[PDB]
């Protein structure tokens, strides 16, 4: 029930351990008015900072003027904080508004497309995101609700996705969590108090090339639908040849314990994780920090299930970009299809009391 | 505690302590062949034990025959029991099949229209439904998807809502919840400790007139979206006298306290809890067990959330038709649409090892 602190040189909500909810929002911006822009950005992240430690917005949910809306909405009344965090991320798109054509970062590059990729447009893309990760689903969604609320006749909320379960981890002393395929997920990820691997995979540098994002990060956003039909009729040794891993405990295979290393040349030659490795890629490594969603049925009888795949990482060039185009013959693309895609900018951390997100761009 | 037993003479999930997190499924039947229906039954119950208890389906999740498909899909492998209960209901349209049309209650009503009603037909009705309760939504969603693939070839997924209440890992048991709008909801209804207005008001006896429901119940459930935008730009009094309770306290307008007894003749004549009180309404009193929904956000950048009513009663007659036509006039009705609706009847418990889902009506 604790409070994450909101403060610091980079955004919580990434190197964070993996709270159990999501609510992510994509916006757009519809002002042309920079000075007004600022505005908000100053008067989210005031209200942020009330969010993140379990406090109402602004005068508070009840006892104003009786004529007045309420400043909270107040379904988070007494409420812990239940580890909350907001992260936001400026999207490509933002860049060709308000004179900040110049300042777009070279590391935030447009993906290529990828073969069996059918994205729809509408949720995809951006000017702008907010990730909001915390224990009660409750609290994740009054924090959207209000920023959106704030942000009225400024930017509009263009798509959105729940997560009703992590499918990640950055706390390899903790049990790692299953996606809906029923394998573990997360095993061999960066860990929170591994400094030295964030600042080398992780964290935007001043030497990169972009002054302004030194201690931000760059987030692929992309949402996969399981063909959950297709593998729930697949044999066991099916299932485990395709990821290179046992299902019951993990492990590599020929191996007993999830967290022995992987033996590369005795996995098949499009096992997911043979393709996917570091090894198998020039060294690129990623923050995988994704969740499990279903919306519904598909109209056709069966239940919906898919995963909402986050990764955070130094430059997209070198990171998500070479190891998605090593995936073009995993045997896991039988079984799944991409659907959404965005990428985000995310800035440096509010430093203390008198910061504000975006400050070092604007 | 952590596990809710599944045997009784009535089904849980009904009058147990309320979880934090559901899914709710209804199904329709594909099959014609009443004993192919049975077995499933049979089928059913046998998992639905496993999974209450926090264990696998079938042989298990792994560990059998390398070429063959595993029995259960694996996603809660590691998780705890959750205070899983599984609940089976019966809609009118299953009467249509196997011979059992003079067999439908005749409390099982079929709901008229009412004002207001936008209802998509899509999530409305089946055949079947289980409700799955539990602390952690990946327990209750393993639950939904292994019924579903059990039953491949005999019965498919028609509609599907998550839903959820407290997170009790940090909110105390005593607290009442809050709905999306803001308000406590929960302080006036039937707590599952008070045996005889169970009795009363939510359980079926034989003398009701249908002898294979005895010790069963009567389920009306209805998705109903909140205008949220509309509603977060209403003053604090427009709020509150939309109630006749306020909003910090949820006491009764004139008094001070949460659970201070109403007076109605001081809330506004449309008010909700004036209109929806028994004494409103001749006495009628419905047990609630309701969930909240966050869905996402639609096409005009709206969030989709709402509250998905459900109510159990002794006979959709006198429980929930009554106290619904009174709303006709609700002072609420400006920022709700119910948009999806079914009934069903919910046979008595599964009541030993040997015993299963439906065997009242099947034989
Ligand atoms: C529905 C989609 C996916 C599923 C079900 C899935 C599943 C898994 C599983 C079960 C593991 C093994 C345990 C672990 O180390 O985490 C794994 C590893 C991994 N996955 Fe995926 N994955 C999916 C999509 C992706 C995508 C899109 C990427 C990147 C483009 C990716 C990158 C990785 C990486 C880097 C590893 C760790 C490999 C290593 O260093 O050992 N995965 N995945
Ligand atoms: C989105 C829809 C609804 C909301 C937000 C809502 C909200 C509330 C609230 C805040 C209360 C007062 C606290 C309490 O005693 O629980 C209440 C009471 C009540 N509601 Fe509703 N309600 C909704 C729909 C309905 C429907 C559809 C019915 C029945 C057909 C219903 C029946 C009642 C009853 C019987 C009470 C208790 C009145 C008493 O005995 O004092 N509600 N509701």
């Amino acid at each position: 029930g604790s409070a994450v602190p909101f403060h610091g040189a980079h955004q919580a909500g990434i190197a964070t351990p993996v709270q159990d909810r999501l609510h992510f929002a994509a916006f757009d911006v519809t002002t042309e008015d920079r000075a007004a822009f600022v505005a908000l950005l100053k008067e989210w992240t005031a209200a942020a900072r009330r969010l993140t430690a379990g406090h109402a917005v602004g005068e508070g949910a009840y006892g104003g003027l009786p004529e007045a809306p309420p400043d909270d909405t107040g379904e988070a009344l007494g409420l812990k904080p239940s580890r909350l965090t907001l992260t936001i991320g400026f999207g490509p798109s933002l860049f060709t508004r308000f004179g900040l054509a110049d300042l777009r970062p070279e590391a935030l590059a447009d993906l290529p497309k990828f073969p069996g990729d059918n994205l729809d447009r509408a949720r995809s893309g951006g000017d702008l995101c907010v990730q909001a990760c915390a224990d009660d689903p409750q609290v994740a969604v009054h924090a959207i609700r209000n920023l959106a609320r704030i942000g009225f006749g400024k930017v509009v909320v263009r798509w959105s996705q729940l997560g009703f379960g992590k499918t990640s981890s950055t706390t390899p002393d903790k049990q790692t969590p299953r996606n809906l395929l029923g394998f573990k997920d997360g095993t061999r990820n960066i860990a929170g108090t591994e400094k030295d691997r964030l600042d080398r995979f992780v964290w935007a540098a001043e030497k990169d090339g972009t002054p302004w994002m030194t201690g931000g990060s760059y987030l692929v956003a992309r949402r996969i639908r399981m063909h959950i039909e297709t593998w729930d009729r697949a044999s066991l040794q099916e299932q485990e040849d395709v990821f290179g891993r046992d299902k019951g405990e993990g492990a590599p295979v020929g191996k007993a314990k999830e967290r022995d290393e992987p033996f590369l040349k005795a996995m098949k030659p499009d096992a997911h994780v043979r393709l996917a490795h570091p090894d198998s890629n020039g060294g690129a490594t990623l923050l995988r920090r994704g969740y499990s969603f279903t919306d519904g049925t598909d109209g056709l009888g069966r239940l919906d299930a898919g995963l909402f795949f986050l990764a955070y990482q130094r430059d997209i060039r070198t990171g998500f970009v070479p190891v998605q185009r090593n995936l073009a013959t995993d045997a896991l693309n039988e079984y799944i299809q991409h659907v959404g895609s965005a990428v985000f900018a995310v800035p440096p951390g509010v430093r203390d009391a008198d910061d504000w997100w975006g400050s070092t761009l604007f």
